[PDB]
């Protein structure tokens, strides 16, 4: 990853939780008006900060991501344990990385909950399940496989940002980010050409199932000079054999350009999910009150058709397959 990617947010901390002070301590019980006081300490980051995540908005970079670091998390003792249900409960108090997602999230677009998806929240805990079903954020010891987030959703958001209250114990599970700005040029043009602008059948995650590949998802779609992504391991149904082929060729080159990131507390990872796919790799919970937690929002621009106009951030919108 290249130096600009890495934020290093320590000498913010102050500032920030001065920030955060003055937003709405039980969010859950006015998320509209919650994000309307986050939009207003938005405009008032930093500048260092502001201008690295204006930047990244405006279109992306070759990694795919930006990472802030040491952003001011509490220390692991003032933390409540490691939540094990969802929906969170609606009176929960504010924790400082979720202030941050909302301060930083606001600064970039509109939050975004869908209906169907953990009981249509914007703010996702993710935490680890002792039955957690393989396409789950809950997963643990086993792998969960590169997804573009969303990909399949007419209203697919431009973010996914990633918060950590508490990494898991042994410091081992990485997110992975596959960039296609990077694979790219691992990419023949005779494989780009037929993966370019050319739908193709994709299952659903099973929130949205109420069913086979009820979506139709391009790979690669919008400028075939910079392409962005739709990719996902699990839920992609090429049918034609070209079509499995050209994935297959996709897939190798955006494990060969994965990046891996540790995410520890006080990391906040803003994933461009229109140019990249994520992962994340295996852990093992331990059910004792410290399991690895993050916090996770989705976050809608104005551009690729995600608005059409009058939405507000903590909006929570119904599914529509793309076709
Ligand atoms: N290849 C996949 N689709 N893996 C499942 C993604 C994680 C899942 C979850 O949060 O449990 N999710 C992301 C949107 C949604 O549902």
């Amino acid at each position: 990853h290249m130096m600009m990617t890495v934020v290093d947010c320590s000498e913010y901390s102050a500032d920030l939780l001065a920030l955060a002070s003055r937003l709405p301590r039980i969010p859950r019980q006015d998320l509209y008006g919650f994000l309307d006081a986050a939009h207003e300490a938005a405009g008032d980051l930093p500048e260092g900060l502001g201008t690295a995540l204006d930047r990244f908005n405006a279109d992306g970079s070759h990694d795919g991501y930006l990472m802030l670091r040491g952003l001011p998390v509490e220390d692991d003792d003032d933390l409540p344990a490691t939540p094990t249900s969802t929906p969170a409960p609606v009176d929960r108090p504010l924790q400082n990385m979720e202030a941050m997602l909302a301060v930083i999230g606001r600064r970039l677009g509109l939050h975004t909950g869908y209906r169907e998806l953990r009981s249509g929240t914007v703010y996702h805990d993710v935490y680890p399940s002792p039955g957690a079903h393989h396409l789950s954020s809950e997963t643990s010891e086993t792998l969960l496989e590169f997804h573009t987030e969303m990909a399949y959703h007419v209203l697919q958001p431009n973010y996914v940002m990633l918060a950590c209250s508490r990494a898991d114990h042994e410091r081992k599970a990485a997110t992975l980010v596959g960039s296609i700005r990077k694979a790219l040029p691992l990419i023949p043009e005779e494989v780009r050409a037929r993966l370019f602008d050319r739908p193709m059948p994709c299952c659903v995650d099973v929130a949205f199932r109420g069913p086979g590949a009820i979506a139709n998802v391009k790979p690669l779609y919008g400028d075939p000079r910079d392409p962005f992504l739709g990719y996902d391991r699990e839920l992609l149904a090429p049918r034609e054999p070209d079509d499995v082929e050209a994935v297959a060729v996709l897939s190798k080159a955006l494990d060969e350009v994965s990046e891996a990131v540790r995410l520890t507390p006080g990391d906040l990872l803003v994933v461009d999910n229109f140019r990249t796919t994520h992962a994340r790799t295996p852990f093992s919970p331990r059910w004792d009150g410290k399991d690895r937690w993050l916090h996770r929002v989705y976050i809608r621009t104005d551009r690729n058709d995600q608005l059409s106009g009058g939405e507000r951030a903590g909006d929570v919108v119904d599914f529509s397959p793309r076709r």
